[PDB]
């Protein structure tokens, strides 16, 4: 599943997530949001499991993208933790949190939850 | 808060995060947890807001570990958000995200959220 | 919008939430899930914004369903936080918490997290 | 465990939940936040499991909260999901959604997430 994963994925809210995935495990690339504040591309790394089992189930997987580089910084960071789910409609299905930069007072409020399914056209 | 961030962290489970943080954002290291199918040591990449705003806010940060080592492999990844909490008490305080690989059926039953609380002392 | 909430709604799941809202906030209803450790129809209760704004924005809600009825025990109950949107194509769009009874101990291993949308088709 | 969850308990925000736990699964009460946009006492209903294990397992609950009362309407609602665990330090420990009236195109950004620990005494 390092050729599966590795490639141009897009979401449903039109973001791009380009990934390399190497032979042990790491995943980078850069990810581009089509939403919030966010302009250009920005370094993403994260994980795969590089031996998934192989009844079917998907391939577990997470990366983070931290929301600064030469024109923005939005002072946050999102991690998407999902699955690589491969074939002809093949997928990559995820829940996110993004925490902002807060006072320990606002700690509650710094943490956003969501999900993004991403595919390899649109 | 590069240096802030690099050293080693516990959180309340016991478990120990091993950290560098590098100058343009980001994050390597080795996270150890004392919960869980998990033995011995795993790697972890991240990213963090390398220019945090100074009004006494946190620094957004994430990592994640795929649950795959020479000892065990687990299936799973998990990704942690948060954000990192300088001075005395230094903190580093997150959410996380742990997706196990299931079949497409079961993709409803795939990830557990929780939150952890990362200090330097135990 | 007490009246666009009231009635049956199906998630991608196939599972069937049939809710009437009353005049003061108040959700009140039955859930049958198609999936899990589920039979035939629990109790749910909830609350709703009786008042939204007027800006195009959804109707903040919530509700809970403890998976106990005559038939099955779950130990365990579900949460879902969303919005209702109206008009043609109306949803309610969610994401839902899930605990299980556990030890202290497995604590961090409790609490599931998931996304559902809801339709008046299907 | 009606007896054990009906009463007052207190969250580590100052945060007051008078609950009654009802015989055959119901919560009702009030909710009191020290935090947010929030002033006196809002409605709260939720379910429990009215027969949990006894292997020393928490016994699974959760509520709701529309954050509209005669003094104040935020246009949003939370979900508590948790479990309640028994004795002489008795907890509800919880994970929650909070949810805001948002546009379809900013319904990325509609839900924040975090946890609660409640105690009878503070």
């Amino acid at each position: 599943d390092e050729a599966g994963i590795t490639g141009t994925w897009y979401n449903q809210l039109g973001s791009t997530f380009i990934v390399t995935a190497g032979a042990d495990g790491a995943l980078t690339g850069t990810y581009e949001s089509a939403a919030g504040k966010a302009e250009s591309r920005y370094v993403l790394t994260g994980r795969y499991d590089s031996a998934p089992a192989t009844d079917g189930s998907g391939t577990a997987l997470g990366w983070t993208v931290a929301w600064k580089n030469n024109y923005r910084n939005a002072h946050s960071a999102t991690t998407w933790s999902g699955q690589y789910v491969g074939g002809a409609e093949a997928r990559i299905n995820t829940q996110w949190l993004l925490t902002s930069g807060q006072t320990e007072a606002n700690g509650w409020r710094s943490t956003l939850v969501g999900h993004d399914t991403f595919t390899k056209v649109k």
